[PDB]
């Protein structure tokens, strides 16, 4: 199923590109779902895609957080957050 | 916790930026593992990180492919592959 795998991945790549163009750096998870649907990602796959993007460091999305804000927020440009955190904690 | 999750993700973000700057567009999984180790990702974590990067569309990695070339190859700049494939097949 190499062809099917690649073509589905291509949609998430488009999602990554669109989050890059978007000037927002923090959006709601509902906002994120809408952008994912714009590039053709099916509803039943959005949760899985959000998890893959978080584990790959492409977004920060912390649905298990008890902080009400982080729980429903998607950070779409997390490189700045990673770099800032390692700077201020000197690690 | 949120902080450990973010700092773990930061390593995979660093891996993505190393792969972007590497002149090669196709590397062995062995070489991929080595670059990941350079940024602190252990061999114990590599399979999960590669799954997340593949599902995110950040790499193409088809280890179960029967084509002997693809099964050990990591495509580190797949954006051009996605574009070409959708173009030549007209969706």
């Amino acid at each position: 199923g190499e062809l099917k795998t690649i073509l589905g991945q291509a949609k998430v790549s488009k999602l990554q590109e669109k989050l890059k163009l978007d000037p927002r750096s923090k959006i709601t998870f509902n906002d994120f779902k809408g952008i994912a649907k714009e590039v053709g990602i099916e509803e039943k796959e959005i949760n899985s895609v959000s998890n893959a993007l978080a584990q790959s460091g492409s977004i920060i999305y912390l649905p298990n957080s008890l902080n009400e804000n982080l729980k429903t927020s998607v950070f779409t440009k997390p490189a700045h957050i990673y770099q800032s955190l390692e700077h201020i904690l000197d690690i």
